[PDB]
């Protein structure tokens, strides 16, 4: 009577997925197309609204970690490419900390992991579903697709016609230890930054922004450069330039003098180059014998100034696994149409916001979980 699940693609959703779906009781199979756990990503954000989520796991214990591997941040200082300019509940944090936070818990309750699993072929019947993975079936009751905005589970499951669409913004970036730093003396405005706390700069110039922090209490050192281009060729998460590329768009600024360092001792001289990008609404995120959806960034990307990403993908895991414990192994179709119907809006709202701010409560106090077990009932009389 235990509820099959295959997860595709282990970033925030699908870890939170695996983890969810296993502690409402469902037997996980997850796959993760990279070879290995890739520690790469930039700084994001977890809100209350994911932290009500995670701080169940381990008695707080996953919460814990993460809030001693965030970036411990005092305060902004916001510059213009000269001169400074102004001084200012979620924490800010590393990706690549969080999913290797979250992928150490995930592994060690048992769950069934594949890395090196590069899944674009996704089938079901009326009462089972699945994909092809180094070209064996593998099935399962149902199917969550959490393969990130480059989805290839979107493709099968709802069309190729809506694309991420891109923004006319790109963004230069990286991060690295601080020992790679310390030394320069161009740096020391940074590396001799006050102890035990983290510092965020922002260096404001036109249609060019810098952004340079630190995090782990001064481990770790990030930047970026987010520029106008409407013809970057960037495709994926992982497209690299040399830091060069960064360097010149400065190269009259004033505090030139002061970012060059940070850019230009990132190791290899290799930034990663990434678009802005954004997606319509989908029509569905669900099958049409309603067996599979796709959740996270593959369903609903959104623009980085929301920084809803990371929260929502925590949202959706949490969401689909009470949906599958609370509809049963014999009305797993049922579970996932109410998943989607619970979440649909409310993504689409954030997204919504993010535009009317490229040109609040409702998001950070939610609590999905709480909402789900709810609201259960009446949405799947409407389904
Ligand atoms: C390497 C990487 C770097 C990122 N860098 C940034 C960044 O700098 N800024 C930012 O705002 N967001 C970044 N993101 C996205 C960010 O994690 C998301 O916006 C959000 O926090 C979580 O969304 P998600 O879990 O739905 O998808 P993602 O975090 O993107 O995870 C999707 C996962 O699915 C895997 N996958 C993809 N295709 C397949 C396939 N065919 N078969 C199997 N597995 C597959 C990917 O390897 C990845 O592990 C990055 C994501 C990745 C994977």
């Amino acid at each position: 009577q235990q509820i099959n699940v295959i997860i595709v693609g282990l970033g925030i959703a699908g870890l939170t997925a695996a983890i969810e779906c296993h502690r409402k009781g469902h037997k996980v199979i997850a796959f993760e197309k990279t070879p290995k756990m890739m520690h790469i990503g930039d700084i994001f954000s977890i809100g209350p609204n994911a932290e009500s989520v995670i701080r169940q796991w381990k008695d707080g214990a996953i919460s814990r970690a993460l809030n001693e591997a965030r970036c411990a941040i005092d305060e902004i200082k916001v510059f213009d490419e000269t001169g400074k300019l102004q001084n200012v509940e979620g924490y800010v944090i590393n990706r690549a900390e969080a999913v290797d936070i979250f992928f150490e818990y995930a592994q060690s309750l048992g769950i069934d992991i594949r890395f090196n699993s590069n899944v674009t072929e996704y089938w079901e019947t009326p009462h089972n579903a699945g994909i092809i993975v180094d070209g064996l079936k593998i099935e399962a009751d149902c199917v969550i697709a959490t393969d990130g905005i480059h989805s290839k589970a979107r493709n099968a499951i709802c069309g190729a016609v809506v694309q991420p669409k891109k923004t006319g913004s790109a963004i230069y970036r990286s991060g690295y230890a601080m020992e790679e730093l310390r030394g320069h003396s161009g740096a020391v405005w940074l590396t001799e930054g006050k102890e035990d706390v983290d510092q965020l700069y922002h260096f404001i110039g036109k249609d060019i922004t810098v952004l340079v922090g630190t995090g782990r209490r001064g481990k770790d050192v990030y930047w970026g450069c987010m520029h106008k281009s409407l013809h970057d060729v960037s495709e994926s998460w992982i497209q690299v330039s040399d830091v060069r590329r960064a360097i010149e768009l400065i190269s009259d600024w004033n505090v030139r003098d002061r970012l060059e360092p940070i850019m230009a001792c990132t190791p290899q001289g290799k930034c990663f180059d990434h678009l802005v990008m954004t997606m319509d609404q989908l029509p569905s995120w669900v099958s049409p014998k309603h067996r599979m959806i796709v959740l996270g960034d593959a369903a609903h990307p959104f623009l980085p100034n929301t920084g809803q990403g990371a929260n929502q993908a925590i949202e959706d895991g949490a969401t689909v696994a009470i949906c599958l414990e609370l509809a049963g192994k014999n009305q797993v179709t049922k579970g996932v149409q109410v998943a989607e119907r619970l979440r649909y809006q409310r993504v689409a709202k954030i997204q919504e916001l993010g535009h009317r701010m490229l040109k609040p409560a409702w998001i950070y106090s939610h609590d999905c979980q709480q909402y789900a077990y709810n609201e259960f009932q009446t949405v799947a009389q409407l389904v």
